[PDB]
């Protein structure tokens, strides 16, 4: 399956549509369909890539950052997710981790 990927940048007040598929990770996507996201390490182990589900479901088993609270708050590492339907996802997270 191919998911709707909605990206939203608060402080730009910007909205992207990407389509993903059900087996790439949502970062990777937005590059290839021509937008740029904040990363660093790439693999599920820091918080540059943070990002804030509004809506819909992610398979992040891979990553490890997050401690269980955050992922219940919504947060996701673009970087390491894939989407598991149709997403509503805030970008530019970083900053609100603790
Ligand atoms: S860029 Fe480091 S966890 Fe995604």
């Amino acid at each position: 399956a191919t998911f709707k990927v909605t990206l939203i940048n608060e402080a730009e007040g910007t909205k992207h549509e990407i389509e993903v598929p059900d087996d790439e990770y949502i970062l990777d996507a937005a590059e290839e369909q021509g937008y740029d996201l904040p990363f660093s390490c790439r693999a599920g182990a820091c918080s540059t890539c943070a990002g804030k589900l509004v809506s819909g479901t992610v398979d992040q088993s891979d990553q490890s950052f997050l401690d269980d609270d955050q992922i219940e708050a919504g947060y996701v590492l673009t970087c390491v997710a894939y989407p598991t339907s149709d997403v509503v996802i805030q970008t530019h997270k970083k900053e609100d981790l603790y």
